[PDB]
Order: C-alpha cells, then structure tokens, then sequence
C-alpha cells in the first residue's frame, strides 16, 4: 500500500474507459433503435471532486453514444475520447496537448483495449470484473465493481494520497 | 435495541434522499435524451403505512426529474425538495415552514451532501452501501440496502416504535 | 415440512399470481417522457406455458395497473387479467365463483402483505425468499430463487411434479 | 479441466442462445409498447476474438426482436435465426447449408428448449442459472452466468482449446 499511494500522489489526469467502469458493462438496446447506459451516483461525486482538487478528468471509450457525452460533461469531465480502441496511443496524445506525462497520468480500465494503458500510466487500475491480464498489468484492484463504486474508491485513493481527503471530507462536516 | 428504539419513537417527520435510498444509485440515461430511474414497490408499502400512521414525508434530492415527481405523488409524499445538494438547510427549513423540531425528524442518505442531515435529525439512518462517513454518523445502519427496501424496513422499524406495527400488520389479516 | 405440500399442489386448477416482487423482481421504473418499465423473467415464461398446457388455468391479480402486464399475460395465455386490485384475496374467489370452483384448488403466489389473506386462505399459498414475514409464515411453500428470478417457474415445476406431468413436459425437450 | 479441452478442440461453428446466454433473461417491456434487452460488453469483444480466428457465429432464439439483429450485426455474427424454439432441427439446418459436422459445432443453451441442441452439439455449453435438466447434459458449465460474461468465458476455452487464446492478448501487449 506504500507504493499504491507513491503512484498516486503524483497524479495529474484520470483517465476513465467506461464500460465495465463507470458502468457494469450492460450494454442495452430497445425495439425502436435507442441504446441505453446506466452510471452509478456516487461516482460522479467522486469526481467532481478529483477535478477541484486540481486533477483533470478524461474518458477514452471503445464506443460512442451520447449517454456518455450527456455524462461526461455534467461531471465536468472535459476530454472526452469515444470510438478509441487503442487507448494508450489516445492517453499518450492527452499528455502532450496537456504537458504532462505518462507517469503523471491515473488510468482505469476492465478489458483488454485497456491493458497497455493501465501497464504504462504511472498508476494503472482495474476492477473485480475486469479479465485476468488487465488485473495482472494493474497497480491496484478495487474492492468494487464498475458501475457500483470503482469510480468512487479510486477517487478517494487518490485524493488520500494528494492529502487532499480530509479537506473534501470536511466540506460535508 | 432500546438506545435506537426511543430515538425513533417521537418521530413527526420522515424525510428521504432518493438516489442511493429511494433508488440503488443507478443514473440511467438514452441515446435519445431521457433519464430513467428505479424504485422498489415494498418501500410504497412502507411509507403508505408511516403516513396513514400520522407521518409527515418528504424527499430531499440533489437532482431534478418528473421520476421522483410521478413517485413521490403517488406514495403522498406532500414535500418534494429537488436539485438540492444542501439537505440539512432544507431539512431545518421543513422544520420551520411545518413548526417541527429537528428532534423529531427522520432522515435517511447515502453520501456525503446527507452526512449532516442523518447527523442533525434526531433520528439518523444510512445504509450498507453508504459512505463511511455518512455511516459513522447515522444512529442506525438498515440492513437492505438502497433500493432494496431499506426504506420500507425502516418504516417498519419507526412504525415498531410508535406501537403501530401490529395494527397495520393487523390491516391485513 | 416436506410431503403435505405434495397433496396441496395435486389438485390445483388455477394458478394465481401478483405481478411485483413475484414475476418481477419488485423493481418499479419510469422516465423522464412519462413512461413505465417492468422486467419479466424468460424462464417464467416457459413454466407458465406448461401449466397452461397441463389444463390449467392462470391468472394475474395486481394492484398496480399497466400495458406490460397486459402484454405479457397475452403472450403466456394468462386469460384472466386482474389489475388496479389491493383487495387480493376478494378478487380471487371472484374469480373462483366465476369459474365455478373452491380455493381448495386456487393456488396464489404473493410476496407482500396486501398478499396475506390469499396466500393463506388459497389451497396452496406461496411465497417468495424476499417477501415480507408475515405473508411468508402464512405461506405452505416458500420458492428458493427469487420474484423474477424464477419463482415462479419453480412453483410450475413443483405443482406439474405432484400432478405427473413433469416428467412428460421434460420429455416434450428430450 | 480437460474432457472438454478436447471436446472443444475441433470446433468450427459456436452457435448460441439468446435469453438466458447473452442476455441476464430479463425480458422488458415499457409504457409505449417499447422492448428492452441487456447485452454483456466483455462477451462482444470474446466473439470477435472467436471470429478473428476463423469460427463461424451463430444466433438461434426462440422470440424476435430488432436488439438481436442490433447486436449481431455490430458483433459479426452472420446466422441470426430468430422465432425457432426447436433449436436442433435449425443448427442442424446450418450444419448442412454451410457443410459443418455437428461433432464441429459448439452450443450454448440455458433452457428445455435448448435441451437437444446442447446434449447433441460436439461441444455443449449451459449456464449456473439453466434448468436442471439442460446442466446435466451438457459438456461444460461456465462460472459466470448468462448476461454477465458466461459467452466471453467459452470463447477463452476455446481459444485456448485451439492453442489460440496466446496469440490474442498478445494483440493487445
Ligand atoms: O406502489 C407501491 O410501491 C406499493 O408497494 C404500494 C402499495 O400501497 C400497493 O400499491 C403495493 C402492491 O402490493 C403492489 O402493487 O405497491
Ligand atoms: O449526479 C451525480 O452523480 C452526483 O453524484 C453529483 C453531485 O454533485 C451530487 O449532485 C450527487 C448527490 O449525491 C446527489 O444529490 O449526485
Ligand atoms: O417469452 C418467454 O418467456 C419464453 O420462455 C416463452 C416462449 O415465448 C419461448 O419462446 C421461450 C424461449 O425458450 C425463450 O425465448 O421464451
Ligand atoms: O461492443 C462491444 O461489445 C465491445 O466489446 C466490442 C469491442 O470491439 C470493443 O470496441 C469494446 C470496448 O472495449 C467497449 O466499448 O466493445
Ligand atoms: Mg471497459
Ligand atoms: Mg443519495
Ligand atoms: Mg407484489
Ligand atoms: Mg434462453
């Protein structure tokens, strides 16, 4: 946990897939052509407070839908990559529009689009439902699920691990 | 059982957050612009009974939809608080547009914009998939989670309190 | 408990069923353009078709009120369709002067109080693991998977398994 | 482990169940007579997987609906077979039109309906939540349950059946 918390508090971007992440990965679809996705509540919270503490927010996700603009954008998350399979050539591009590196990007993914992204980022994590290789490549595991919490935990992690839990706690006290 | 029993006894007014209490916290949104949320049909149940036992019910949210709308009208839940993330403030408020006192309000969250209200209310209640912080606060923890009738086993649990259980049970039979 | 729910089940010839919380997980979902959703479970389906086929007859009797019930019991040959109706137990014998038999051959499936009454006056009264106490104490059976989960395919399962026609409704897939 | 290792091995056509498999069986239905089914986001990429390795894919359903052919046709599966409870007379049907054995096919069910296709099928494949009767004539039984990664979990036993499964994360290390 010493070197977990190294890692992370030299983060400067997180990086989110989405599916299997910031959702548990159903992918729905109905009789009159409309896709739907479900996110989960406190994940959002999490984030909104990543991003005030100084960390920029990105997504990079294999698919495209307006659920995740619609998502995205009243979380304030800013860089939204969608259609990007290769998703460490998309955070690689990231850090050098925003100037700073690999090692100072946080980056979360499920399956294996994701895996050479979370082997390179300074701090790379996955989840329970995430494959086995993915999970092998990762430098932490959640205790939740995608679209349960996973989103949220991490939040919380790296926030501890920027000293800055404590005064976002105390915002709510 | 009695340290949580008599806090809940001289209970007037029982107020709820809806995403992670009403709801499991899923955010359910379409390609074509709709939300969608879930509720459970036990927790109707619940709260019909707590208001035909002379309880006062409200519902104090961050967001906004016609959802909790359509929801809480049907249940007779006559104050409906939305896109409020300062729920203490709106809670006091309640208080005073009723002539109530904080001593004898109910309130029921998840996270942390909760954490003050659970903890203000004479009578604070959180659940398992809640926040640790919320949670370190709360004077009972239910045992369904958000939902999942939490909010139903906590009208059973006030309703033990009052003595009006076994007559509404009674109802029944 | 074990072989006195054999008896009660044998002579069953109408299965009646609430809807949330038994064929649906009790899962209650609108949307922002005004619209209700409910889930059903596949398999139920199934379970229910094969009832229907073993003579017997099938009802639904919930207090809610929706096009999805009405949808779903049309695909299932659910002929008899109660919807908008707390008063259960007063609906069934409804039914049951209606079709000119006694509760002694209704089955009711419930999970929650409003529930009670039928699940205990029914000849065979059933409920679910995430039923309420009470209507479950006053249940003969109590299903192991959950309200749409498949609750109520094992309750057809059960009631054809005391009425010999199990074996020939696995054989119809063999 | 093996028996099934060998038993899959020469497989050229994986045909599958809809309900149950690639879905959680939740059959949904809304207000404006819409229809509504969840797919699983890791089993996609496992069909792509099997189909980059030169497996035919099939669907075989016994109900009918625009989802499937939705799916399928983002999926590249080319048999989609819908309104057909007997589901040995029709992948029998595609063993001759495409001049497979069926000692070739592989079968995934969850159901009576599914019973003979699987039992009949030179790899049969059922599910934690299928009947009794379908699991015990079956060759194999996933872990995961259907709808939530039980079809990506074959196409790996495959993959590695066929001493493929290597090449594929490779793809993406
Ligand atoms: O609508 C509900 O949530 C509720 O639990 C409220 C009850 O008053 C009654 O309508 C009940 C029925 O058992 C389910 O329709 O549903
Ligand atoms: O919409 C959300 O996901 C979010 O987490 C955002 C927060 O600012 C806050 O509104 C939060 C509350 O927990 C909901 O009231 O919802
Ligand atoms: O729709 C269902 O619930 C049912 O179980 C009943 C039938 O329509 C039949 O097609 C069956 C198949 O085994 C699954 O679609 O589905
Ligand atoms: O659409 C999917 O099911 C799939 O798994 C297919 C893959 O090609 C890949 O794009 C994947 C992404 O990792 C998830 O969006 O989605
Ligand atoms: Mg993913
Ligand atoms: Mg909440
Ligand atoms: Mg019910
Ligand atoms: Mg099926």
């Amino acid at each position: 946990m010493n070197e977990i918390y190294q890692k992370a508090k030299h983060i400067k971007l997180f990086a989110m897939d989405v599916d299997g992440i910031l959702s548990d990965g159903q992918i729905i679809y109905n009789s009159e052509g409309t896709e739907t996705k479900a996110f989960y509540v406190q994940d959002g919270l999490g984030l909104q407070a990543l991003k005030q503490s100084g960390i920029i927010l990105a997504i990079i996700t294999g698919r495209s839908s307006a659920m995740v603009d619609r998502r995205a954008k009243e979380l304030g998350i800013s860089h939204i990559i969608q259609g990007q399979d290769d998703k460490l050539t998309a955070l690689v591009g990231l850090t050098k529009k925003l100037g700073i590196e690999l090692s100072h990007c946080a980056y979360i993914g499920d399956d294996l689009p994701d895996l050479k992204a979370v082997r390179e980022a300074g701090f790379g994590i996955s989840v329970p439902n995430g494959c086995e290789q993915t999970r092998a490549v990762s430098d932490y595991i959640t205790t939740k699920t995608g679209g349960n919490g996973a989103v949220r935990e991490v939040c919380e992690l790296i926030l501890k691990a920027q000293n800055n839990f404590d005064a976002f706690i105390a915002t709510f006290q």
